């Protein structure tokens, strides 16, 4: 009756001896998928313990250990399709897999197994077979549904480290009212005032001063297997933000309070010095930073007084190129935030904001003042050569409250761009707008600034570009990055674990694209977007930052996240059935869009080849109970504040299923990579990507105006992010722009046996081959001299953000499967 099996596991001291696992320390019980008891449930075998350590196969790394085990299983017990496991040891271990031979049967587990007394029900694992609900072997049907009920929990209770309960809650855990009324923040989600995607429920309970806000916690829970261990401490990048906010930031502050370093940058060279000779800090400040995991990888040091940041890619060839109008415009199509620019089809541009509240909103930009390389405005409009980076309606509602803050002053900006005959974009005007209402104490007014290369006019134009980029950096960080990827994706991760069994084909299709997302999001709610957290203390909006993202979410549209839909909606492409991708770009050499369409196409082919393997007709999608409950919950609960919108796909057809999966995979992989991995490469020079502005343009006749004339670099530095928040911000984006060495990229999976279905495996193989094919093509584009203007620019920085592959580090390339940092 014996079945020879091999158990691979990792002792806790590996992701954060052997003989202790033997004896009666760990028992497994096989469950039959073909032979059932009197209740239709698969028969269960006897408790079998680990017999010995297997030291036979070389292919076994990652601090993993193999154990031999034999089960009493007669042919009459049917075929095993699952197993129970109980850990009698005090300390948890990481279960990798179980492999049964003559009968091969593989089980991919990758799950922490805590002491048996901590679990309400015994941990169960299934073989690597894939089944839509109606295809589940009858003896496993109930076990499948029971595991899902276990994962859903009951919606109450404080979640614990070892819990594996997935549920939703609103963002009511960012404020810290018990510490100070000044740290109170509006609850985001669950109201018409503040709609917002839901996040993972933690259940710590209410604060003492506000029943609607969740109390503080030293650890923000995520279902256990969402918290990724790492073999190398340097790869635990997500812990970096907590260390930065709680340990490093206070250390930097003391250096400034003690006046051990100049409080402000006084010249552009003071900024360049950070990645050259470095910055000198107090000994104890260096000593506080140098020993921390992850943090110590951010700077080179002499071990005593110096911290040196790495040279950002944007200055590696020319340290002054960022100041060119050419690079300013190019970064709108190949920079850190390449997805906001829109076509402009009328002139002057219009506003939908209420003039009764903000004053006359007519644009003050006159067509006759613009240099369109000889084109008349009507010619530029008609030839589709006019574009804009429009933050006017987005920022105007918040300008008054932001400008009331100390050290924060902004404009609601609009930039007009012209597509030159040579295919590059050039900036032709910037409008710096302020709201005007009766009784305004401020005398500052709106103004239009035009390009200028000499005189005070050139300084004013450089400052106008800085106000625009402060708007762009804020929108990029809070919306393009945080809202559209991190926050938007979490509800789908939760729904997937709550309603699609690990056996489900769609679960297998989508879960690789969720790796580390709930984990980084929980760490973000704790240290990145919390009251007085990193973002609030480094970006322009301060305490209004996260709520601004809620106002933007009001207009978030799931189907508009598809790349073709996005391009068409923004007026940078038109539908064209005669083209390979179904769309014709209006900026032919738009790096992000051109490379993105290649990746989008590859993902679509993959999804279109996968789905058919499990759903033959539209009725098969309509009748999948798990799939229907999954989608219904993702929409009505996860993104519930928008359940009233008409645009949600129905999921009653193969077409809709493909669409939904394609968009989810796109957001998690390529979209997030394109907006994330260029953060330090472009933003590592604070002048190129300022996060905040502290004053408006000066009045003629004041010393500030005189300063623009006599010391333009100081005028610029006094206007943008101060030195202290710059040091913190550079540190944060350096972490976010780094690829951990254990990352899993698009076209890869953590285990070659994720499914036993050879056809699904074949399809995945073709997808990976296609991505390698695409990379060769993108390499050719970057090497094409005719595309240099937009793909490299004056900074001579080849656009590699959508190259699928990458080695570890701050590489400016590589597409991870998920939002993993
Ligand atoms: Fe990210």
């Amino acid at each position: 009756h014996k079945i020879k099996g091999t158990v691979v596991l990792m002792p806790k001291n590996e992701l954060e001896n052997l003989n202790a696992f033997l004896g009666r320390s760990v028992s497994l019980q096989l469950i039959s998928a073909t032979k059932a008891d009197a209740h239709g449930k698969g028969k269960v075998g006897k408790d079998t313990f680990l017999e010995g350590i297997n030291t036979s196969l070389p292919t076994l790394g990652a601090g993993e250990s193999a154990f031999n085990i034999h089960f009493e299983w007669d042919g009459s017990m049917g075929i095993p399709g699952a197993f129970y496991i109980k850990n009698y040891m005090q300390v948890e271990f990481f279960l990798k897999s179980l492999t049964l031979e003559a009968i091969t049967i593989r089980f991919v587990c990758n799950s922490w197994v805590y002491n048996t007394k901590l679990y309400k029900s015994v941990r169960i694992f299934f073989a690597n077979h894939t089944y839509v609900p109606s295809e589940t072997p009858a003896p496993l049907v109930s076990y499948r549904e029971e595991e899902l009920k276990s994962l859903r929990g009951n919606g109450t209770g404080e979640r614990k480290e070892y819990d594996r309960i997935y549920d939703y809650d609103v963002y009511n855990d960012l404020g810290n009212p018990d510490k100070s009324e000044k740290l109170a923040r509006p609850v985001l989600g669950g109201s018409s005032t503040f709609p917002y995607p839901r996040r993972g429920r933690t259940g710590r309970g209410p604060t003492v001063t506000d029943p609607n806000t969740e109390k503080q916690g030293e650890v923000f829970y995520v279902p256990r297997d969402e918290n990724l261990g790492h073999l190398k401490s340097k790869d635990a990048l997500e812990i970096g933000t907590k260390s930065l906010s709680q340990i490093v930031q206070p250390a930097f502050e003391s250096a400034f309070d003690l006046k051990s370093t100049p409080i402000e940058f006084h010249s552009f060279q003071d900024v360049h010095d950070l990645y050259e000779g470095g910055i000198k800090l107090p000994r104890d400040v260096i000593s506080t930073i140098i020993p921390l995991p992850v943090i110590k990888e951010l700077y080179r040091t002499d071990g005593q007084h110096i911290l040196k940041f790495p040279q950002p890619h944007v200055v590696q060839v020319s340290q002054s190129a960022w100041m060119t109008d050419e690079e300013f415009a190019r970064e709108m199509i190949a920079g850190v935030n390449p997805c906001v620019i829109r076509g402009l089809e009328e002139f002057p541009p219009k506003s939908n904001l209420d003039p009764a509240i903000y004053g006359d909103q007519s644009s003050k930009i006159t067509a006759d003042s613009l240099d369109l390389d000889g084109y008349t405005m009507d010619e530029a409009l008609g030839s589709r050569r006019l574009f804009m980076l429009d933050y006017h309606d987005i920022f105007m509602p918040y300008v008054r409250q932001i400008n009331q803050l100390n050290s924060a002053k902004t404009y609601a900006t609009r930039t007009i761009l012209f597509l030159r005959e040579d295919g590059t974009l050039k900036p032709v005007a910037i409008e710096l707008s302020l709201p005007h209402s009766a009784g305004d104490l401020s005398a500052a007014v709106s103004q239009v600034v035009l390009p200028a290369k000499e005189g005070v006019e050139s300084t004013i134009w450089l400052l106008a570009k800085a106000y625009v980029i402060v708007n762009d950096s804020c929108y990029h960080q809070l919306m393009s990055h945080w809202l559209n990827t991190h926050a938007a994706m979490e509800p789908f991760v939760i729904a997937t674990h709550r309603h699609l069994s690990v056996l489900h084909p769609i679960y297998k299709l989508l879960t690789p694209h969720y790796r580390n997302n709930m984990n980084i999001n929980a760490l973000a709610r704790q240290s990145l977007i919390n009251a007085n957290g990193i973002i609030e203390t480094t970006f322009l909006p301060s305490k209004y930052s996260v709520e601004m993202s809620s106002a933007v979410y009001k207009n978030w549209v799931f189907t508009d996240q598809a790349l073709p839909a996005d391009l068409i909606k923004r007026g940078v492409a038109i539908k064209d059935p005669s083209t390979p991708h179904g769309v014709r770009l209006l900026i032919e050499d738009y790096p992000y869009a051109a490379d993105g369409l290649e990746i989008w196409a590859a993902i679509k082919t993959w999804v279109q080849e996968y789905v058919p393997l499990y759903y033959a007709r539209d009725d098969d999608v309509k009748n999948d109970s798990e799939l229907q409950h999954w989608w219904k919950e993702a929409v009505e609960k996860g993104h519930g504040d928008l359940k009233d919108k008409p645009w949600w796909p129905k999921l009653q057809t193969l077409e809709d299923l493909v669409e939904v999966c394609l968009i989810i995979i796109w957001i998690a992989s390529a979209l997030h990579a394109a907006v994330n991995f260029g953060e330090y490469p472009y933003g590592g020079l604070i002048m190129n990507r300022p996060t905040a502005s502290r004053r408006l343009l000066p009045e003629k006749g004041t010393p500030e105006y005189e300063e623009m004339i006599n010391n333009h670099e100081k005028a610029y530095l006094r206007t943008i992010t101060s030195k202290l928040p710059t040091l913190i911000s550079l540190s944060v984006i350096e972490i976010l722009s780094t690829h951990a060495s254990d990352e899993v990229y698009l076209g890869q999976r953590d285990n070659p046996h994720w499914t036993s279905d050879s056809k699904a495996l074949q399809a995945f193989q073709k997808f990976g081959n296609k991505l390698k094919e695409i990379e060769e093509k993108l390499v050719r584009r970057n090497n094409d001299p005719s595309l240099q203007g937009n793909r490299l620019g004056p900074v001579q920085l080849p656009y590699t953000l959508l190259y699928p592959s990458s080695e570890e580090g701050l590489t400016f390339r590589g597409i991870p499967n998920s939002i993993s940092i």
